[PDB]
């Protein structure tokens, strides 16, 4: 049952991580696209979001070319929650070549609560290159599974 | 004078960090408290924004008082300071807090603060949420506050 993989060992995992990943269970069958910028966005959770099984959880897929860049792998998720929210974070991405220092991409989904929904209403925010390190694309969907 | 201080060398960082970095000004005067837990865990928590949260000049954005003997551990420092905000909210992030002995790998503490839209006030109802201490990696305490500063 391939699905994220959270950091420590298989089976030794964050207990609060893994509470979170059974809670988002039912959206692993969706996927959520950008509506509408040169590009677009397809995110999953938990699951291939991209066409060439490199094992993407969010492809940014530039519109005039078809090239499908990969923001953040899900075997390397991370994720928790506050009062009305979760944040979700994927990282291993494609490599920058110039921004920065070259690291991995980043995905940062900020799912807010919504009793109307049981997901949608995903978009990005903004993309986050102007740093040494620690850079990021920041993305927000609504979820009645973030509610609590 | 000293301040919040954004990964990279002078000039050379993030225009977005640096804006929101100007837009939080009128939260550094305040403080914030909440106390938490039973003894002998009943914990303080002190925060500030971009200014000395403890009472020994180390420098900590938000302290862990232990109520029992007030003994003071750093939980972030603002000179290890990430900002970013989405739609209705803003998340501040102090890294560099006092080693764990046991747990996390032994890696420094980290303080995580969700700041919500509120637009009745410029700051209220700090509260800490949870503290995550069972990965191998990347724990951190999370906080919540509400602020008219995360409002769109
Ligand atoms: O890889 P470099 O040269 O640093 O350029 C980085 C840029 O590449 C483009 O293809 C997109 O993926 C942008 O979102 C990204 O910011
Ligand atoms: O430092 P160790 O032994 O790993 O114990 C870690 C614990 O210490 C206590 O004093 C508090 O700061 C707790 O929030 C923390 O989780
Ligand atoms: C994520 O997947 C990539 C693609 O195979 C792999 O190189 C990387 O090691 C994976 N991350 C982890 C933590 O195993
Ligand atoms: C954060 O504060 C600590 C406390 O002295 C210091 O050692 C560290 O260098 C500071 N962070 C940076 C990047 O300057």
């Amino acid at each position: 049952e391939k699905t994220c993989d959270l950091v420590g060992e298989k089976g030794k995992e964050s207990e609060k991580e893994l509470a979170l990943l059974k809670r988002l269970t039912p959206l692993f069958q969706k996927s959520f696209e950008s509506t509408v910028d040169m590009y677009s966005y397809v995110f999953r959770v938990c699951r291939e979001a991209g066409q060439h099984s490199s094992g993407a959880g969010l492809v940014q897929i530039q519109k005039s070319n078809g090239k499908e860049t990969v923001v953040g792998r899900f075997n390397e998720t991370q994720i928790f929650q506050g009062s009305n929210w979760i944040m979700l974070i994927y990282k291993g991405g494609d490599e920058y070549d110039n921004h920065c220092g070259r690291e991995q991409r980043r995905a940062v989904v900020m799912i807010s609560c919504n009793r109307h929904t049981l997901a949608d209403n995903f978009n990005p925010v903004s993309e986050e290159r102007g740093k040494v390190q620690d850079c990021f694309y920041l993305f927000e969907m609504d979820s009645s599974l973030a509610c609590s």
